């Protein structure tokens, strides 16, 4: 196959479009199980899980059969006002049943995580208007938080790299510090003291703005793309409490943590917390078909459906909201997740994997720390152990380590100064050891 | 089946969430060709084409086989920085080739039309920053224009119904009147005289704002959801001229008109105009798999890839950008479009259909006019002929007319006071006749 | 000897580029309706300072009032629970003058931009106190001018004030102005033009949603935008459409306030009571900076009865209610009513507009000259059939203005228009002097 | 007969609700550093008007300057190409006094909110003339106060001025203030606190991108936020971090300007030259409303050399450069320098701060007393360990103030803090009188 010399007419998301870098490509040809093979026939463990989303593994027959079945019946029809089809009923009933613990009542379907976030922001605005409180407009989010790249979700993202090239977006969006033990304004390495600092900052910000102007707070139960930041255990419970003091809606961004990666069917549930809104994508279809979903609890659902006048008009949604093929594939994916206890496998093998990575910290100066929860882990590379200053990605050392890991048979993901591990949730003890061995080799080479 | 009494745990886009309207459902079970069947076994012509997107018809074998083939090889992998797969190469190559007339150079893929708009807006901002002119940030668009429901695309929409429930959105978006012969501020029923009014208004707005602050103008070559507003023939050729006068980027939202619906492979091409950015979705995969695409010409592409410093880093994109299964299906769909000359069939049967609907205007007082181009047509219903004041949808007569058409075997779409016709582009003379008859019956019963 | 002096200040509304910046007409003295430059040359003050020296320069009684107050209390604050005699007097006086508009409370300031900014922020507070925090958007007119604070800039209808300052307040929307000379419909019938504009206003409200619209702001006669006199039925309809939607109507009376257009209020001159009044300029006849924003009983009752923090008025200025400015204002209002200055403005202004019409006939560059009372503008165009404005960058409007001064009458070029706005004490034959000086100016530089 | 009079104005910064609305201390006369109410009771003016009557009330020379100018030319405009003697004089005077700070141009206005708005809008214009219109965002500090125009409100660091007005200007970002008594780090070491705050600022710049940031605005001593005196190394680092990125440093000197904190500029007292100066209040000692915004050579050269429309300054006010205000300003600046009022404030302020320390020891409700020169605040708390501020809505800070007045000294409650800011001519005897009256007030109402 001659894709090696092929000219590139598309743009890589999240990469330099400048030559000559633009012309480098790792071209993946085939995937099966938790392994992928490039156009050069070299095979590597898929330590990134696609983009933490191929959580059941590549080429699952049952899911492929579900898609084929639905295509023969009805690949697509719309669900706009008064029209629907069987598959959207099935998954909406299914999703609300799985998250009854969070009193979720209604689903607004979409095609991806940014859709789910964009939907959560605009519908949070609608909830307050239907409740007779149109002053509730502002949004809170956390540093290093990532919520997609639609303009709404871009506006609440806590990493500047996604902002710089696009100008002023939504006004009235405010950032809070994240409870990050490795790097935080207080140099605080104690979890209870760090949670308390962050919550006190949150109350002060709420008071300054006036709670009556704030529509929602959005947060990832484990911050993924920002560097696998695992908050302290009491942070999310005290998040829920503070939002309740002011009636502020709590949006859990579960796009990455949804359906098991961190050890629980929800990251918010894993912390013992019921948010007001759930945002889901990625693993929901295990990447097989684009699908996103935003779930709303009974509180929000009741207000909007009883809203007066135009406030009960839901003028938001997508041509492919509730896509029959997408739903069909989703149902098959959820069956595997529950049947094979993929949340349980993630909690077990992830801990084992995290344990095996700790000696890297002592062995290699460039390894600052290794953190994780379930099967999301980040290796934080620093230039200085004492000050925890990140490596500069422009020097290119993190991708060089990544390349050598790949040559050793395991694809992992550099983001800035951090190597992300996010394999399928079916990862075994054996494969977890393979990942350990390849990173050890990469740091011996390029550490 | 027992979906008739079933509980509804999802929200219909573009509809009242209030009871009792919420509990009523037309549940479509199966599709073949241009016909759909509901859970009560009633067959009807798909006069809406899903949501003007199933342009080749339901249950096309070739497309399903292309989907299955790709699932066996690699259903999904990412295309983030330096990583890709064969299908995204093929489809990006194919698209730039189909639109070489427009000098299209790069594609940023996504999953739907709202993505395609959001991406064009955000990347237009990056174009100007990379070209060293970050003061170029504002957006122009048209009244009645519809561009999706992400916060960006919502900000530039020209119909208030999408704005009311969501608060303040993106600043610096400015609306222009649309060259709509039936209803316009000048009561102008002469095409050249109306184009002059609107272009003159556009010049005045640019002068008022300052061209150096204006990034792009976005417009549909035929306005779809705003009511099938067909601009005068010189309108778009004069849009291009004015945008060129000031260096403003012209974004053609081709989500509906893209790939043949209005009689040409592009609506902008159909007016003889090469825009700078294309927004595509819907028919690109004929709805079988969610896919969106935004194309950028060489001008924009060279500028961004040659941008200094951080301006050549494209930190915008999606988990499912370049989805292999979506691309595989898209490639199969484009074969049919060109092989069966689907734009030409749309021009021909569309004209025939439009001609056959004209006697409705004389026969039914409630019919104000019937307009269209290709296989997008709208019947504009009024209460008063001389003032052309729209029927109020809250009275429900347009929905009653739509229902009666369905009972006569043709599903059509009420939007506001207008009945939208947008069936598959494979529509035959025979099927067009059934649509005329079903409307004639509907207007006899509920007109 | 200020002629060669180096200039360490910036002229508002002018080129800061060299060498243009280095020129100066330095006014040394003022008395009555005349001024004297540093070269001892006198001229009629055809601009009235900046349409604000409406009683004339060097009125003894006003200076006597200022001296009296300085001896007693030049300044004290009027923040929560503290005030002084003069602010009681002036607030009582202003609310008395505008009982026809049901004015109940005054929030004082120092200028027109202050008053507009105050009207905008307090409109926001009114709705919040009324339990409707969704009411935030603002409407205003094309060519409208409302000062240069960021709020007032955001609602300005002329681009020249926007270009150099970036993104300001969101949710501000412009409407076309009912200008018979130039409008989007090329409508030359006043009744048809008002109908065009109101229909557009109704359309904009529906597009935006009235429940999101806080207020509409408009000048009864648009001054700096070029003396655009609206049709007589425009302002009554305006009031009615806003009442349809509960939208507050802010009348910008900074220029028209106290008589220039023939009535103590332009809004009253059209028979309309707005919800908020913006006043400045003539309120003290320019002798001391003062501004005022007045609110009707509707607004006052809502804010003063607001729940919790919503009745806290956390807006105001160090010099809100300044005693000496108030002292001066009281003396100025005495003269305005005693000498019926609105009545003189109507009568002599009409006379003057009549005397200026032959200029249009004689000089191609004169497109039209319009006015109401003692605000008048001559519209200079490059083409009669297209009404295309003269380009100010060519400098012809500046050159006609210079020759008028050489003929003894100082006038004001704004863009392509010459503005006439002398004191409201103008006499029948000072108006004759103005006609002769312009005729000379257009003969020389037309 | 004003006590029973109906109140037709609104007090800024106070409840407009009945029955609070109609309680009023009516000041009738002012002379020296004392004021007299309508009941003939005199009290020391511990608030200085509103920290602006810095030379005292009823200064003969200043009154004479005002009268002299009124006889000559009370007002004329300074818009494009027109000016008058007094504005030249004061512009030259101000740029000379601040030659150390390289100040080059003045844009005059009428108050502190004007001066702030002008600094913000011209900061936007500077970057446009420099070819960098992407520079739009503004930084400021928590508890910082910069007036009540929509611009200045947008950068304000206290919620109380925001709650009733909805969404204002976007792209304004707040930084924590280096306040040793209350800070997010509970940091009680001044060097360590400066390090926390500068580290935070570097993080903010990185997240936003320096190329999007137009200016940072801050008071050299934060006034209305509670007299927060920064550590001595804070402002030097502010300058240095701003210089790393070309970000403009706006010093809000409305209160600290001309001596209150011991120096002609607060920024100068920290050894720093900002790019922009905002001045008001004491500039005329309250006698006539005046504000001024000064710009350094850097900004002046860029704007005056800007291409095309970028050198047109379409910002300014009818009363920009008001002659009578300038005349008074010149007379006041003579007194400020001749009587070394910055030094008197430094010496008597220190003395007063020391003498106020025994109050802290004696009354639980006094959390701490801080100050620099003659701006001092007593910080009232409900609990000494948690530093929780007193709630102003409970009214105890006002009751304490009321008894202080009854003891002959007028002081100012703002929130939970009693502000002392008397004229800069304060004598050791009067400083002791202020201590004696506060000691009495806390014995009664503490
Ligand atoms: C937490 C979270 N939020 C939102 C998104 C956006 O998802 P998508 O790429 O499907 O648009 C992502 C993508 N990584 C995410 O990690
Ligand atoms: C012109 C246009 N652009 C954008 C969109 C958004 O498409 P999607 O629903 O797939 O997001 C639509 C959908 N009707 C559209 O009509
Ligand atoms: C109509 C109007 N409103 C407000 C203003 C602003 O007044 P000031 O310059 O005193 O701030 C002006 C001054 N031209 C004005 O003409
Ligand atoms: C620091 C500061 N900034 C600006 C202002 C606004 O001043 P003014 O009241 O004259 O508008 C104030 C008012 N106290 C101030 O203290």
């Amino acid at each position: 196959e001659k894709y090696k010399n092929a000219e590139k007419k598309f743009w890589h998301p999240m990469g330099s479009s400048a030559a000559p870098h633009r012309d480098k490509t790792l071209v993946i040809a085939r995937g099966d199980g938790n392994y992928i093979t490039d156009i050069d026939g070299q095979r590597m463990l898929d330590g990134v899980g696609g983009l933490w989303n191929v959580n059941i593994g590549h080429n699952r027959a049952s899911v492929k059969a579900a898609i084929a079945a639905q295509l023969d019946e009805l690949a697509y029809y719309q669900t706009f006002d008064g029209i629907a089809h069987p598959r959207v009923f099935d998954l909406a009933e299914r999703l609300t049943g799985m998250f009854a613990q969070e009193r979720m009542a209604r689903v607004l379907f979409s095609s991806g995580g940014s859709d789910a976030v964009e939907t959560a922001l605009k519908m949070a605005r609608q909830y307050w208007i239907a409740s007779g409180e149109p002053g509730r407009t502002r949004f809170l989010s956390l540093r290093n938080g990532y919520h997609g790249v639609h303009m709404g979700g871009t506006s609440v993202g806590g990493n500047g790299v996604y902002h710089y090239n696009h100008g002023q977006l939504l006004a009235g969006c405010h950032l809070l510090d994240t409870p990050w033990l490795y790097r935080n304004p207080w140099d605080c390495r104690d979890p209870q003291a760090l949670t308390a600092h962050c919550i006190r900052q949150l109350e002060e910000q709420i008071a300054l703005l006036g709670a009556q102007t704030i529509a929602a707070l959005i947060a990832e139960p484990v911050q993924g793309a920002g560097g696998v930041i695992v908050p302290p255990a009491d942070y999310w419970p005290r998040l829920r409490e503070v939002c309740d003091r002011h009636g502020i809606l709590l949006i859990a961004d579960e796009v990455v943590t949804g359906f098991g990666r961190s050890g629980c069917m929800l990251g918010s549930r894993g912390w013992g917390v019921a948010p007001d809104i759930l945002c889901l994508a990625k693993g929901i279809t295990a990447g097989y078909i684009p699908l996103g979903a935003t779930l709303f609890n009974q509180r929000i659902a009741d207000a909007i459906e009883n809203g007066q006048g135009f406030s009960h008009m839901i003028m938001h949604g997508y041509t492919y909201s509730g896509h029959p093929t997408a739903c069909a594939a989703a149902l098959a994916v959820l069956d595997i997740v529950e049947a094979e206890d993929l949340p349980g496998n993630a909690a077990k093998v992830g801990a084992q994997l995290l344990e095996q990575l700790q000696p890297l910290v002592e062995r290699y100066a460039v390894v600052g720390e290794v953190r994780g929860k379930g099967l999301m882990i980040a290796l934080d590379l620093v230039s200085d152990k004492r000050t925890r200053q990140p490596l500069d990605p422009a020097a290119g050392q993190p991708s060089r380590i990544a390349d050598e890991a790949r040559r050793a048979g395991v694809l992992v993901r550099p983001i800035g100064n951090k190597i992300i591990l996010s394999p399928p949730l079916t990862l075994t003890r054996d494969e977890a050891g393979l990942m350990v061995s390849a990173l050890e080799a990469a740091f011996a080479r390029c550490g």
